[PDB]
């Protein structure tokens, strides 16, 4: 059986199994899974199946969730609908593992050393075993990770689909996109290290590193810290985004001395070596040119992150390749496809 209530603006109807649903981060919610006596979080997808590019972002979804295990991805405890058949089908419900905060909520906790170099390590062998997979996540952000109690943390989703397209000129929070995201260029692996130093420099300060209204607000915000990139890498971009770097104002870059000064980190010897190991790796991450932008690999091998380096935890592979085959079908072909997937889980 199944019952409706409602939370907030938004209606779930679930299995009797869930109760004491309340609001949480709406489409999740948090409740108590009777039969197997713990906290859940239940996400609603209220008809997955409208258009092609909705369908095809739930249906790669699911599978991953199926296809990946890794101790720092969330993992799926259940999934149903709550209608009797095809032709009434409408909303799909996830369950999981209910954590205790979000990464945004856990920054704006003031986080120490230890907490912020533990977080970083998990938040990287997380993103190894996605590269490990043919994953490349490309929208990594603070709102979709989530920290248990412990600081155990969990990556909440896969990011976009390789075919998906960005463009410098043309909803969503785009803060921590890597400039070649940004600027419409081509991108490799370390694509998803730009993202992990936005969230680092971002644990140190509290606050966004390069916020901006749009594309062009955050390129402006980039290159006022950390300076005019090479003419090399300008020469790679697209003319109308060519012409718009080449003409803006030539910044030098401030020193990572002076973006994440000693004044902003946690306190004030042992201190002050753990902020120039932390600057260090900023210096690392946060460059522009991903040419020359260090790997998955080098981060984890880091000084600042390496004191939690665990060989079982970081040569972790995926059991098999997602292959990016998620396909053109009509909106009735969908409905029965995310159908059929639900039930046999
Ligand atoms: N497993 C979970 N444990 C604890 N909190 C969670 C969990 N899943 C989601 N949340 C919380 O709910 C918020 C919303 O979750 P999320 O899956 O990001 O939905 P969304 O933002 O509505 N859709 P998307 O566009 O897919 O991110 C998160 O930012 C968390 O605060
Ligand atoms: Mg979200
Ligand atoms: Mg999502």
């Amino acid at each position: 059986q199944h019952y409706t209530v409602e939370v907030g603006d938004t209606n779930f109807t679930i299995h009797s199994r869930y109760i004491n649903l309340r609001p949480i981060g709406g489409i999740v919610c948090a409740a108590y899974d009777t039969i197997t006596q713990q906290n859940v979080a239940i996400k609603k997808l209220s008809r997955p199946f409208q258009n092609v590019t909705h369908a095809k972002r739930a249906y790669r979804e699911f599978k991953l969730m199926k296809l990946v295990n890794h101790k720092n991805i969330i993992g799926l405890l259940n999934a149903f609908t709550p209608q009797r058949n095809l032709e009434e089908f409408q909303d799909v419900y996830l369950v999981m593992e209910l954590m205790d905060a979000n990464l945004c909520q856990v920054i704006q906790m003031d986080l120490d050393h230890d907490r912020m170099s533990y977080l970083l390590y998990q938040m990287l062998c997380g993103i190894k075993h996605l590269h490990s997979a043919g994953i490349i996540h490309r929208d990594l952000k603070p709102s979709n990770i989530v920290v248990k109690a412990d600081c155990t943390l969990k990556i909440l989703d896969f990011g976009l689909a390789r075919t998906a397209g960005t463009t410098f000129m043309m909803v969503v929070t785009r803060y921590y996109r890597a400039p070649e995201v940004i600027l419409g260029m081509g991108y490799t692996e370390n694509v998803d290290i730009w993202s992990v130093g936005c969230i680092m420099g971002e644990m140190i300060r509290g606050g966004v590193l390069f916020p901006g209204t749009d594309h062009i607000d955050q390129w402006n915000k980039i290159i006022e810290q950390l300076g005019t990139p090479s003419p090399s890498f300008m020469q790679r971009l697209q003319p109308t985004v060519r012409n718009y770097v080449e003409n803006r104002p030539r910044y030098t870059g401030y020193s990572f001395d002076r973006l994440f000064p000693d004044g902003l980190f946690p306190n004030d010897q042992n201190s002050r070596r753990k902020a120039s190991d932390a600057r260090n790796l900023l210096s690392k991450m946060l460059v522009i040119d991903p040419e020359q932008r260090i790997s998955v690999d080098e981060a984890l091998k880091h000084e600042y992150i390496n004191v939690w380096y665990d060989a079982e935890e970081v040569d972790a592979p995926a059991p098999e390749p997602y292959d990016h085959s998620v396909r053109e079908h009509t909106v009735e072909q969908w409905k029965e496809l995310i159908y059929e997937e639900v039930m046999d889980y």
